[PDB]
């Protein structure tokens, strides 16, 4: 009765179970977790949100870390005060800042803690969901919490302990007797690393693994086989085409307009996902997203004609394009190469750059002028702020300027805005008028092809997730 899964990724992400998002939901509960508005306490007993401006947090009683040690406000104050410190570099950091300026956090009394926002703001609540504990007593030490010694034997507060390691094969974490909801369904999680595909394919039909994600091929196979079952999830993640405008020819909507009209997600979409195809996206939010609609949201449905009446119309001439891509990514070569073929149809010659992942990175956060088109995604959450990065005026995320000061002040307005219907009404406003100005081709909300063992019961109640896999590992079990 225990649940092996297929890990993908780093070798020595099992050396650091703190450092690998899958590993450390198995390891670290969450106080709490959100979505579309609603909250689902883990540690937490009580969340109280008043005035959107003071967030109070009290910690079920008798919690234990995986050591004995109990789990207090002291570990939900080091936490945050931990993120905050500049010096410790903690991409959670985004989450404790109202505008740029900081959080206020205290203890209230022993299982509570209280967050004072500088400014109020409704955009709050989704982001502390996202800062799981970490006990002080195992980190008040140290100068990186982050590449610590002290994550050698991760001390957690999960639904599983860690068990035993056999570097960059195998990490074993066994149900934890103290966990504080109910007993878990599996005695244990093993992640197995098996680099062979066929070996994954033969470990999957063989039964030597509960689950593993799949390509369009797998999944397709995997749907034949009686004994499998399948499934898919949304990565809460958009694939789209940014328009470089450092180049003037993409500074020009009615070129971007056009451009939008001759390339086709539904084409792209096939070339990477086969037939199961993925959810096509023409909104700057994933569908998962607070505010999320595609009612008035303009995707420039493929129209060859209308795209060369728009060049024209443009007077813009162009014979010749560049699109870069990160070959670290799942489906952007495809999608590159479906753009070159759709773009030829109009009169354009589109060169493909590939980019490994730090080089991809460091040229589309640049001012550079190296490519006309990046194929890119995101992933900025289920609060619809943070993607302002991608569209707000002067944003790093934005070096490919784009620029609309009337939606830079929409921006501004949804994040300071109390009510939510009024918040709805704003991020409405946002999603219709960013498409109006193509800033980018909006291609996919990228879906995960997952295949397991007919018998890996608890799927939906372990809650299929970006990242972590399952936001409860508790409820999972073989029959």
């Amino acid at each position: 009765s225990g649940l092996e899964v297929l890990f993908q990724g780093p070798a020595g992400a099992f050396a650091n179970v703190k450092e690998d998002s899958l590993a450390s939901n198995i390891v670290y509960a969450p106080l709490y977790t959100y979505e579309k508005g609603n909250l689902v306490n883990y540690l937490a007993e009580k969340v109280d949100f008043k005035d959107s401006k003071e967030l109070t947090i009290k910690l079920k009683s008798n919690l234990k870390w995986h050591d004995g040690k109990p789990i207090t406000a002291e570990d939900v104050l080091f936490t945050f005060n931990t993120v905050l410190d500049e010096k410790q570099n903690s991409p959670s950091r985004q989450y404790l800042l109202v505008g740029e300026k900081p959080v206020k956090v205290e203890k209230i009394d022993d299982l509570t803690v209280k967050i004072t926002l500088p400014t109020a703001s409704e955009s709050f609540l989704y982001g502390i969901s996202k800062i799981s504990p970490i006990p002080k007593h195992v980190f008040e030490g140290e100068s990186n919490i982050a590449k610590s010694e002290k994550n050698n034997n991760p001390v957690g507060s999960g639904a599983f302990k860690f068990k035993e390691w056999k570097k960059g094969e195998s990490i074993v974490f066994e149900k934890n007797a103290d966990y504080f909801g109910g007993e878990p369904k599996a005695d244990s999680i093993a992640l197995k690393i098996i680099p062979n595909e066929a070996s994954q394919e033969a470990a999957l039909n063989n039964g030597e693994i509960s689950l593993m994600k799949t390509s369009a091929e797998g999944y397709e196979k995997a749907k034949s086989n009686s004994n499998l079952q399948t499934y898919t999830y949304s990565e809460e993640r958009l694939n789209y085409i940014v328009f470089n405008q450092n180049i003037s020819n993409m500074a020009n909507k009615e070129v971007r307009q056009a451009l939008s009209y001759a390339l086709n997600r539904n084409e792209m979409i096939e070339s990477a996902y086969g037939k199961e195809g993925s959810v096509p996206a023409k909104s700057i939010l994933v569908p998962e997203a607070d505010f999320y609609t595609e009612e008035g949201v303009e995707g420039y449905d493929q129209d060859t004609n209308k795209a060369k009446d728009l060049l024209d119309k443009s007077g813009v001439k162009i014979d010749k394009l560049k699109i870069g891509y990160n070959t670290g990514r799942f489906g952007h070569k495809n999608y590159a190469l479906v753009a070159q073929q759709e773009l030829k149809k109009i009169g354009i010659e589109a060169e493909i750059v590939p980019y490994e992942s730090k080089a991809f990175f460091n040229i589309l956060f640049s001012n550079s002028t190296e490519c006309d088109m990046y194929v890119n995604g995101y992933a900025w959450g289920l609060e619809p702020n943070p993607y302002r990065g991608m569209f707000e005026t002067g944003q790093y995320c934005n070096q490919t300027k784009y620029s609309n000061a009337e939606i830079d002040a929409l921006w501004e307005k949804g994040f300071t805005e109390l009510n939510k219907e009024k918040r709805e009404e704003i991020y409405k406003q946002i999603q219709q008028d960013i498409s109006k100005d193509a800033p980018i081709y909006t291609i996919d909300y990228e879906q995960n092809l997952m295949a397991a063992q007919k018998n890996l019961k608890g799927i939906k109640d372990a809650k299929p997730s970006p990242a972590i896999l399952f936001e409860d590992w508790s409820k999972l079990y073989v029959e």
